[PDB]
């Protein structure tokens, strides 16, 4: 027919939340290193591209605007690691430093240990509104206080392996941990592995509009790869609209992020469900760039969700 | 001074239940074999003793009373394995066959899979009365229905390793499963690793008293070793009081059970806590033998718990 059930950029809406409910408190960071994993800032030197993306290692992207961009990204962290990050970022700016938490999955800290309520594909909060996801999170964190919990790292086949059991004496939300490290906090509940929703992006752009000139944004997700890079890319496009799409994509990849341009996708058989979500992200990244280019001149009078509905992306 | 806080036979009462709360649905049997592990009956041939017990391999225990004993023991089982056990036992008797469940830990069947709510040392119900342990079990099993659960086998260090996640469509208690296999059901909530309590034994003795002559008792615990052998030994002593302690202990061991007499206890560093519980069971097995010998003449008018308080065991 002519009516589409889920438009491009919303494929995840077709999945059934009940088939991915949370079943374990996953260890988000073992706390052994001084900093979170995949830590990088926009002032960093560009490195050779990762071979899996089949890029031109000889291409030198423009760094126009990177010194003033003021953003960084990383994986999840322990409280001590976030204090190290905050201290490092303070050496680069006198503006407010934001911990921009991009995780939809319920997470927090049990006795200072960074944990998340993990469901298959990390989709324990799939389908929930940001309100419902945050309510789940608060309820779960609180329920763990003075209770025995099993906290484990995921091993072979994304299933618990080893870990530890403890009776919890202290519970904190990431907001509390960010404030204790001297950072401002802003939450965007984005689903792991997929393109952020129009709701997620409209929320980010509204937040972006409120920032003072010297604000520094430290984005993070679980690994500091998929969601973190998507938002770092969006920020680079918004702040440096005259830079080419290719340069934005190459430079965000070359300072240590994911590469959001076209590349030959290949997954292990067990990860084949990811293929179309990668393809969806490549197309949406181009569509967001188009949104920025067509709406920056009038100051974004119309939001991303609205413009995308009248300018749908195509596979 | 004079007053003793915990008498011999009750050491476990000094442990703190809050430090061993349940944290995972442990897989009790993977269902691969036709029968549960350590399956054996009193009609079986005696085999050579296990080396670790340092026994006399040349010794020939008396079998006096074994053919009429009518008892068996095994590990936990899937419903299909229990049906196989019941069919096997029916070839040996025309009397009622009892599934004597000796597990204090909460356990049952989720989608037919035998599971238990596991806490450190398998002590998730330590300290609870049987009434409280069964209420915990009934609430946990029921709460699992239509919910997502993580079921895993324990691997390295008694922590989950691998396993599976499933949204449960069927929940059953072992009572339901035993009845489906054509067995009567009798529960004694005995704590894993330790000597059965005076309450556990008083309950068993009262049940034993009213059994029809041709009743067949199939005992089981998790592995079919510690608790299963303790009750098989007690039944053998009760039913065959003229048989020597040495013969009872050797023969229950030689048909496939644990050896409940003195031996060179040698544990790994991580299992050193077990040492005193072994020593306690050796002493209590002797004390129970004394009880049977001294109370059989009047038909056991004095319960085990009462008699033990007036004749305490000595370390
Ligand atoms: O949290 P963000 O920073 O968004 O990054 C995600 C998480 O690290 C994912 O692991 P998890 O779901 O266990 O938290 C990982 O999936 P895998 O571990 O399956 O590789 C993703 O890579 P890909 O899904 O491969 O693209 C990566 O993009
Ligand atoms: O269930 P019953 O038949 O009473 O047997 C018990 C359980 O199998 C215990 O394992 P679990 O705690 O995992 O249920 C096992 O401890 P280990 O598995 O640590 O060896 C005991 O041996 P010992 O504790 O070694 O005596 C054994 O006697
Ligand atoms: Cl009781």
């Amino acid at each position: 027919e002519q009516t589409v059930t889920e438009p491009v950029g919303s494929y995840a809406r077709a999945e059934r939340p009940q088939d991915f409910e949370g079943f374990v408190w996953r260890l988000d960071n073992d706390g052994k290193e001084a900093l979170p994993r995949n830590f990088r800032t926009s002032a960093d030197a560009l490195r050779a591209p990762e071979k899996k993306f089949h890029l031109d290692a000889a291409y030198v992207p423009s760094r126009e605007g990177m010194d003033a961009l003021h953003i960084s990204g990383s994986s999840a962290f322990t409280p001590a690691q976030l204090k190290n990050v905050a201290a490092k970022l303070r050496e680069k700016t006198a503006g407010p430093i934001y911990d921009v938490d991009l995780r939809q999955e319920s997470h927090g800290y049990l006795d200072g240990i960074p944990v998340s309520w993990y469901g298959e594909r990390d989709w324990a909060n799939l389908g929930k509104s940001q309100h419902e996801a945050l309510a789940d999170e608060r309820h779960r964190l609180h329920a763990a206080l003075h209770k025995t919990v099993y906290i484990a790292p995921l091993g072979k086949h994304k299933l618990p392996e080893g870990g530890e059991v403890r009776r919890v004496q202290k519970v904190q939300t990431e907001q509390e941990v960010a404030e204790a490290a001297g950072m401002r906090y802003f939450r965007i509940a984005a689903t792991d592995h997929v393109w952020p929703t129009p709701e997620n992006i409209d929320r980010f752009l509204a937040f972006y509009r409120t920032l003072p000139q010297d604000a520094w944004l430290h984005f993070h997700s679980e690994a500091g790869v998929g969601r973190t890079t998507a938002f770092m890319v969006m920020t680079d496009m918004l702040k440096n609209p005259s830079v080419s799409l290719k340069d934005i994509l190459y430079r965000q990849h070359e300072i240590g992020g994911f590469y959001y341009g076209e590349f030959p996708i290949k997954t292990k058989d067990k990860d084949s469900w990811k293929t179309k979500y990668y393809r969806e992200k490549i197309v949406m990244i181009e569509q967001f760039y188009r949104y920025v280019q067509e709406n920056r001149a009038d100051g974004y009078q119309t939001p991303w969700s609205v413009w995308l509905k009248s300018h749908p992306a195509k596979a």
